[PDB]
């Protein structure tokens, strides 16, 4: 549940990850569409989220799903300084022109995670974190999701560890891993404010949720 | 000043700080946007000047000095406002004079929402006792991540300074008896509560749609 151990963690969370998919705002929007369909399956099998109700499992990845596409998006396109939207479409920062400055703020969070040298087990951590961490804010499992966001804090700090960094590069990395966080809310909301030139909703989410 | 101990760069910060501001003022209306604003706008002119006074910030070249700063703005206020507000429960205190109740940002459409998720955040750094050390560095940490979507071997800098906070950061937690685990994971949860903030840094600009030059020459 939460008693997994962090290389538990990382073995359910590897398990967990939804297939490769193949195929304007068309291609896209039928691509986040069906992507969105297995991030529902997903969600279901990270530990810790099934514990809550429907009511806040839904409301969860009402808040989350489109930097869950986004961070994805972003992860399969490391390795293509071009974003690679599935194997078989793979666009360039010319190809987005009003959606020019999203797909460069992409790019830049691509390159970003280039330079860290990002691991998929490293990555599927930060999406899980993505998924209890976004809509956490009468009695209450807030304190629950916390404590399962703790656990994978410590199971990233410690595939880190395994991974032979020094105790200060273990905060450091940490760090500056949460922090692109920050850049990913950023392009996510930046995203939703352009789907008003939309959200997957309630009902729907809440009879797949189950 | 790069290397400058996690007990230099603490006070540094501390030392930096702006001024309390007071507001000016006949009941409540819509009149409150441009009382805000107001309060904004004079915040935002000592935000200037305090960002010169972060260690590293003025390392970094004129033009980038404006992009973290211009986007980095209202995430700068309203951490600062989150954290006033934290010795208040259920109001934002605006200015020492200006506590303001949930109830009275409902007297501008949309803003209650923005009201609510402040006073949520408030409530969490309560709750974690976050101390005004961990809030100067945080602050700080807002300037330096939110613009650093740019030679640009600036950001290099910029991460490294990034690093020294954390150390800073860490150096704190460690230092309050946090075992190792407990400094790694309250590290995590401010982090992560930047999130929150940029949040609603982002749904107060929208609900503020429906500047370069001032700050280049303002900045020197
Ligand atoms: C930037 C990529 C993108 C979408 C996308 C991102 C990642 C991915 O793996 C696939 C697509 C995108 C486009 C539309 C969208 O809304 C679909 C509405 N559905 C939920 C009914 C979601 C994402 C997009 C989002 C907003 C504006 C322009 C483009
Ligand atoms: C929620 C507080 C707030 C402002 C505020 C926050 C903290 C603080 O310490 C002082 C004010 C706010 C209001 C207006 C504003 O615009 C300034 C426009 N200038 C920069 C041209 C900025 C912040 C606000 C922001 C957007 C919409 C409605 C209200």
């Amino acid at each position: 549940a939460l008693s997994l151990t962090a290389d538990q963690m990382v073995s359910a969370l590897l398990d967990a990850e939804p297939p490769i998919l193949y195929s304007m705002m068309g291609l896209l929007t039928n691509l986040a569409d069906r992507e969105l369909v297995h991030m529902i399956n997903w969600a279901k099998r990270v530990p810790g989220f099934v514990d809550l109700t429907l009511h806040d499992q839904v409301h969860l990845l009402e808040c989350a799903w489109l930097e869950i596409l986004m961070i994805g998006l972003v992860w399969r396109s490391m390795e293509h300084p071009k974003l690679l939207f599935a194997p078989n479409l793979l666009l360039d920062r010319n190809q987005g022109k009003g959606m020019v400055e999203i797909f460069d703020m992409l790019l830049a969070t691509s390159s970003r995670f280039r330079m860290m040298n990002l691991q998929g087990e490293e990555f599927v951590c930060l999406k899980s974190i993505i998924l209890l961490n976004s809509g956490v804010y009468s009695l209450e499992e807030k304190d629950h999701i916390h404590r399962v966001l703790d656990k994978i804090t410590d199971t990233l700090i410690h595939l880190m560890a395994k991974a032979g960094l020094t105790l200060q590069q273990q905060h450091q990395r940490l760090a500056q891993l949460l922090l692109i966080l920050s850049h990913i809310r950023h392009m996510s909301n930046k995203g939703m404010e352009h789907l008003y030139s939309v959200v997957p909703l309630y009902g729907l989410l809440l009879e797949m949720l189950d």
